């Protein structure tokens, strides 16, 4: 509640300063699986939350495999046309299927631990995403990770 | 400064909650040794702040070779009396140089480093921590180092 408060400021703020299409929050599940939890997307684009406010199943193996991947060591992912990228087929057509023509995606920690991803998607054009861009996505889920990690610590005791 | 100011709010807060006589926080260095950088303390007692707002060391091997000890498990330690804990002589030795004769000390995590110790004290006679102090001042703790990472965060960016 307070929570979906905290991701629809985060969220929304993203789009707007980075002028991008979408913006995800994507929550890991122990198994390291995930669950998309808040979208913001502009009114143009068919949105992935559907009117039971649930959202569609990114299986994405490798992350699962990795146990978070590159996000274990914060870092972050930049790629300006998943077209060129030389991705494999069936996270290509999850690309797709989201409308995800350039992507940035960052991790979320709470307190110690890999909670989540941030992403930020251009849909309609490829972008080359500036290094700036990147570092300051990278702190709004650093902020993002400790808002959340603060609610729950006043949430859980007294 | 905005530091400083943390640390005293939550200093007098625990010495306040508690009704101890002494709260200290100590920050470690790279190398598991540390350092004091605040202190609340009764008018009493004998401060461990001198008029040029420096500290005494408390040069704790054990800590220190042990790269924060039990702390790392955010874990806590509360001796109710230091004269029958069956300590090492160097050890009891500083506890009471330091007039400590009973404390409550738990980890300060911000983001996901160990950054240092929060201690309770009581100076004067032994006591017998009860457990939801030693839960009480455990979630103090967690607050802190939450305050502590917030603060970097913004200082260091923008
Ligand atoms: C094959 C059956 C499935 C698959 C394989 C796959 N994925 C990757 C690499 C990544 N997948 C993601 C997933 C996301 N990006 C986002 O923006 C979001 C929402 C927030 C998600 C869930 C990411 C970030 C990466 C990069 C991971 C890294 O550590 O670098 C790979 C490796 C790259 C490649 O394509 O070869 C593979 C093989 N993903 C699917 O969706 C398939 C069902
Ligand atoms: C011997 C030369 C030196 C020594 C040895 C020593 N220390 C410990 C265990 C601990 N020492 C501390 C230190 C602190 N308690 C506080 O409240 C503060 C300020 C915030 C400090 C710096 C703590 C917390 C422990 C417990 C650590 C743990 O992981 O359990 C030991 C082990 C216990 C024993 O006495 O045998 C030893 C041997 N400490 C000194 O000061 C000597 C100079």
């Amino acid at each position: 509640g307070s929570l979906q408060n905290i991701f629809r400021a985060t969220s929304d703020e993203v789009r707007h300063l980075l002028s991008c299409d979408r913006v995800l929050v994507y929550r890991f599940n122990p198994d390291w699986s995930g669950e998309f939890i808040h979208e913001s997307v502009a009114q143009m684009w068919e949105p992935l939350k559907d009117l039971q406010n649930n959202f569609p199943l990114w299986q994405d193996t490798y992350l699962q495999e990795n146990e978070g991947g590159r996000y274990r060591n914060h870092e972050s992912l930049a790629v300006g046309d998943v077209e060129t990228a030389g991705f494999t087929d069936c996270h290509l057509d999850n690309l797709r299927r989201f409308e995800i023509r350039a992507f940035l995606t960052v991790p979320v920690f709470v307190g110690e631990q890999l909670w989540g991803l941030l992403g930020a998607y251009q849909n309609g054009a490829p972008r080359h995403w500036q290094a700036r861009e990147i570092h300051l996505l990278h702190q709004i889920a650093n902020q993002l990770g400790v808002a959340v990690y603060q609610a729950q610590l006043l949430a859980r005791f007294q």
